[PDB]
């Protein structure tokens, strides 16, 4: 634990400069809040991808704020007691599904982007839920788009007919309807009484405004040599795997 100690008083000295006063980041272990610029948020991410990889006991969140990355956090009740099997092939067609909200709430810029999803399942179950976040960490959009998207996918019949056929029990009532406002626990953080969630795949979409009925979705190689934290993140614009998409919004609307 003497290499996480070092990076723990590291964190310390790095984001007490950033102490907010009269917020995107939260310490939930010491209770501290902190207002980080996004020049900034790489460096930390980097910190905490070193404490991960040493199986530290953290607990920090990221506020969604008004404009970010787009995160789906269901709770699903199984029709057994094991976790999800959560198929390739399945996982594959919710992109497709979740992509076509997207593509229909009319935000996305032109021209070629790569769009990135990402299924991140709780490895033990709460009150007999099990939770898997759907995270698109890249693709930045409006906290209304986000309120667009969600409502939407609880009344995608496609969805749901996905879900109830893994056994699902609670298909209409397993997507959190206020996703677009939880702070995102940062990949390797989770509460002291729980375990973090663990990434099992990523997949890869590509979409040109040129021709927008090639959707094409390829499952991403080698994802844990990332910084997963980084790549993870829904605020973070500098990663090498995820590069952001910003789509259409009214910043100041958005907070009003």
């Amino acid at each position: 634990l003497a290499e996480v100690q070092a990076l723990e008083t590291l964190l310390a000295r790095e984001l007490s400069v950033f102490l907010t006063e009269p917020t995107n980041i939260i310490n939930r272990i010491t209770g501290k809040t902190y207002a980080l610029p996004s020049t900034e948020l790489l460096r930390f991410y980097e910190h905490l991808e070193q404490c991960r990889k040493q199986g530290a006991l953290m607990y920090f969140l990221e506020r969604q704020g008004t404009y970010s990355g787009l995160m789906l956090d269901y709770d699903l009740k199984l029709n057994t007691n094991a976790a999800p099997s959560l198929e390739s092939s399945v996982l594959s067609r919710l992109c497709h599904r979740i992509f076509v909200h997207i593509k229909n709430s009319s935000v996305l810029p032109e021209g070629s982007h790569k769009i990135h999803f990402f299924f991140t399942l709780k490895p033990e179950a709460v009150q007999g839920k099990y939770g898997f976040h759907v995270l698109i960490p890249g693709l930045k959009m409006a906290a209304s788009t986000k309120k667009s998207i969600i409502a939407s996918l609880q009344h995608d019949a496609t969805v749901q007919k996905i879900l109830h056929e893994q056994g699902v029990a609670n298909p209409e009532s397993c997507l959190d309807p206020h996703s677009a406002s939880v702070p995102s626990l940062l990949y390797g953080s989770s509460k002291l009484n729980h375990r973090p969630y663990q990434l099992k795949t990523g997949f890869e979409l590509v979409f040109d405004s040129s021709d927008p009925d090639y959707i094409p979705i390829h499952q991403i190689k080698n994802i844990e040599s990332y910084n997963l934290v980084s790549e993870l993140s829904l605020t973070n614009e500098q990663g090498s795997l995820v590069r952001p998409v910003y789509c259409a919004a009214d910043i100041a609307a958005e907070k009003e």
